[PDB]
């Protein structure tokens, strides 16, 4: 069995990967909570790698937040993510861990990228300011992996998810992430019998959403590809793989779907006196599809199962 | 007196800053060699800051090299520079050091940047591959400074030098840095009585060169500006300041000048069957000039004094 360390296993993404692997008789999971191992502490991280015989690492630990958190604590987001990534990568290398999967984010891409965004859009223009600090730390993570691959012949791969939703999300109505926010807002609206729910903007912008269990399955799929196959479909200094659906959805279609899924009978209302973001943002997932992975969970199905998970965990 | 820690003080840039400050009765220098303090060791760096009452830091320590070194050891260049920067910045903050000057490099800029390159070119396109790893670590350094400035109201400023030359450079004929390389090549050619020296390319590309003592004076100048003045001439998320001459020189003019400076009487020869780089690369130094600093050392004068330093230190 392969000994697989999923950093950040109690996280949204980490716990999705754990649920899938825990069904694998060919895998032994090695897991440490934050209390047991602070991944900011280089010495602790090296001690763990030196004593635990790891074969593969899924790097799913990170300082994460929404718009307010990213603009309010920028130092926390660049420092902590640079240090977690640096410590784990360095320790992995030092202890002969050859396989690693780094989980980044689509925030890496330029604000005005060409759509849909191919992996080659990386570094082609200015970042969104709200996410700039975290985005630079995640690009540094990808370039750490690439650099160790190139200097030492490592196999440290990377995926960049689109917007994710599903179990273990933060279902507060003030989350800036639209799916959990709206699930919770429509849930409460449905409880109060509120006549309407008002969403800022016209509803016209197009966005992309992937269920976290699809993310986890794609991530495992990418981790487990033959190296020769992964190499044929990437480039040493352009090595990351976008993970998503590659399909747009309007915020209007999303909000009307969530209303249906929760059984809301009032009105979804869009207040177009508020600004819209860009008209379209989504990943080009041609590389992942060429590597033989396609998502399985439709928005409708994913929303319904996610909402059921929230009901069970209120 | 202000207690000033110059990280990397025995380096080319660090030692230039030290020579200038050591003439300041208002400054007490705090210096630690690599052997005394390994800046990769977070615990050691924090212990130093916690016991040494520092007021200002000049961050002039880095893993540095030429074209071969950067392409051969990419992991070393991204990892080491990320960790030195992260450790010093974090420790400074933690111990109430309010003033810091981070020394980056013009390698940060896109390969196809608009010339001359204004600070706003940062992040506008693809990096030169040879330097990509180091460049991402230095951009992460600038964004660490910005992030601490914005979250905690720190005063962590940054300068990006152009190509530098002067005392304490590496004067081996195989240095990929053209000034020390050519000084040493013409020096040897002059000793051997070699009939010619052949330089690859046509000589037409334009490049920018600044003497290291000018860099040091500009760096001190930028460190010491009133915060209100520095703020008026920068932007929180676009805070770095280019340091250079803002003036182009052909590689042909450079090589013919070096030949004159060393007293070579053979021929400078350009072999145009080898490729040239881009036609022009230089910094726009309007922000530094607006902040009231202008370089003092002409290329001719700088070359002559640099060569005299090499003669004295062979
Ligand atoms: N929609 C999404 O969820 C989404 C979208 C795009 C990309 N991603 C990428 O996926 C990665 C994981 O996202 P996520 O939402 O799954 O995060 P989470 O799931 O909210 O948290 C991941 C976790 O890693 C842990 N961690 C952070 N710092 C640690 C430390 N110093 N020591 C040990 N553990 C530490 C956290 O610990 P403590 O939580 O207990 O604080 C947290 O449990 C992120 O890098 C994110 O950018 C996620
Ligand atoms: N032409 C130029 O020189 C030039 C141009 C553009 C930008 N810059 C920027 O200026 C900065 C300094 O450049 P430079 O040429 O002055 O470098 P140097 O002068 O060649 O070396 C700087 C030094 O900092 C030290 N250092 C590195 N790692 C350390 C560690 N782990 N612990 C303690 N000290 C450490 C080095 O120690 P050990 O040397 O003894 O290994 C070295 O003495 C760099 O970031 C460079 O990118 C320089």
């Amino acid at each position: 069995k392969q000994r697989v360390f999923i950093a950040g296993h109690r996280g949204m993404v980490g716990s999705a990967i754990r649920r899938q692997l825990e069904q694998r008789g060919d895998v032994e999971l090695v897991l440490r909570t934050r209390d047991e191992l602070n991944l900011l502490d280089s010495r602790a991280v090296h001690d763990f790698f030196a004593s635990e015989r790891i074969d593969q690492v899924y790097l799913a630990a990170a300082k994460v937040g929404g718009i307010v958190a990213n603009n309010t604590y920028p130092a926390d987001f660049i420092y902590q993510n640079m240090m977690i990534e640096s410590n784990i990568i360095h320790a992995a290398h030092q202890n002969d861990v050859n396989k690693l999967l780094f989980l980044g984010s689509s925030c890496i891409y330029p604000k005005l990228a060409k759509q849909p965004m191919a992996e080659s859009e990386l570094l082609q223009g200015t970042l969104e300011p709200t996410n700039e600090p975290e985005a630079i730390a995640k690009i540094a993570g990808i370039k750490l992996c690439e650099s160790y691959n190139r200097q030492y012949g490592r196999d440290y791969r990377s995926v960049m998810p689109t917007n994710l939703y599903g179990p273990h999300d933060n279902f507060h109505p003030s989350n800036s992430h639209v799916i959990p926010a709206l699930l919770r807002r429509f849930h409460e609206a449905t409880a109060q019998s509120a006549p309407d729910v008002v969403v800022w903007g016209s509803g016209t912008p197009m966005r992309e959403f992937l269920h976290v269990d699809d993310m986890a399955a794609a991530s495992i799929h990418v981790m487990e590809l033959a190296h020769e196959v992964w190499l044929e479909n990437t480039q040493p200094m352009l090595s990351h793989i976008n993970v998503g659906t590659g399909v747009d959805c309007t915020i209007r279609e999303l909000a009307q779907t969530i209303a249906k899924v929760v059984g809301y009978k009032g009105r979804v209302v869009f207040d177009a006196s508020k600004p819209d973001g860009t008209p379209r943002k989504l990943l080009d997932v041609t590389r992942l599809h060429q590597l033989g992975w396609y998502h399985e969970i439709s928005l409708e199905a994913g929303l319904a199962s996610t909402y059921q998970w929230f009901l069970e965990n209120q």
